[PDB]
């Protein structure tokens, strides 16, 4: 379980997307180090220019790499579901705009962790901040609130992402999340806690394809 995360783990990410009928595919690679709670990844849109801004996809595009400090180990659901993995599902409500629905499988393939995601988005406004590409290329820090869902032998989470808009306003995205283990056996159901997240988005200046370089630090807290 946790024993699979004592060192650096290579990551492959795939996202098959469809927002208001605009189809796209994103592929990411890099590495995660759960001992420090660090993720370094590069994402490419293989279908050309995205119909939505990169920041809207960040939350979707491996919380198993969160640093859980020693006293909180017993509360790390994400690692305890490995290698078989977990399903992660979300509904994301963009305030005054459309919604994303996502379903992902996060599991080991041999020595590498893979996150495979399907995303469907509906009811977005033409000129809105999302389809109008009015969101800044950056990301804020958040708290991801996690609670046990004993019925499903898993967890739920709730949080609101704050996306900065070009005109100086903020676009809120309310996230509702569920995770359930894929394989049989026991998993760790946690007491209430949160993950504190920080993310930096950048560009590779030699990369001509549409892309996003990401560095994140996440540490669990609240117990
Ligand atoms: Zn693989």
């Amino acid at each position: 379980g946790e024993e699979l995360f004592t060192g650096v783990v290579p990551i492959l990410i795939e996202l098959d997307g469809d927002v208001n009928g605009h189809k796209f595919f994103v592929r990411g690679e890099g590495e995660g180090d759960a001992t420090i709670g660090k993720l370094s990844l590069k994402f490419i849109a293989t279908t050309g220019k995205l119909p939505v801004p990169w920041p809207t996809l960040v939350t979707t595009l491996v919380q198993a790499f969160s640093r859980y400090p020693d006293h909180m180990k017993r509360h790390d659901f994400f690692k305890s579901a490995m290698p078989e993995g977990y399903v992660q599902e979300r509904t994301i409500y963009f305030k005054d705009d459309g919604t994303y629905k996502t379903r992902a499988e996060v599991k080991f393939c041999g020595d590498h962790l893979v996150n495979r995601i399907e995303l469907k988005g509906i009811d977005f406004k033409e000129d809105g901040n999302i389809l109008g590409h009015k969101l800044e290329y950056n990301f804020n820090s958040h708290k991801v609130y996690i609670t046990a869902d004993k019925q499903n032998n898993g967890i739920k989470a709730n949080f609101t992402i704050r996306h900065n808009v070009e005109d100086g306003s903020v676009q809120l995205a309310d996230h509702y999340q569920q995770n359930t283990p894929i394989g049989d056996g026991p998993v760790d159901l946690p007491d209430d806690h949160y993950l504190s997240t920080q993310t930096i988005l950048s560009k590779d200046l030699n990369e001509k394809r549409d892309h996003m370089v990401l560095l994140e630090y996440v540490t669990a807290a609240g117990i």
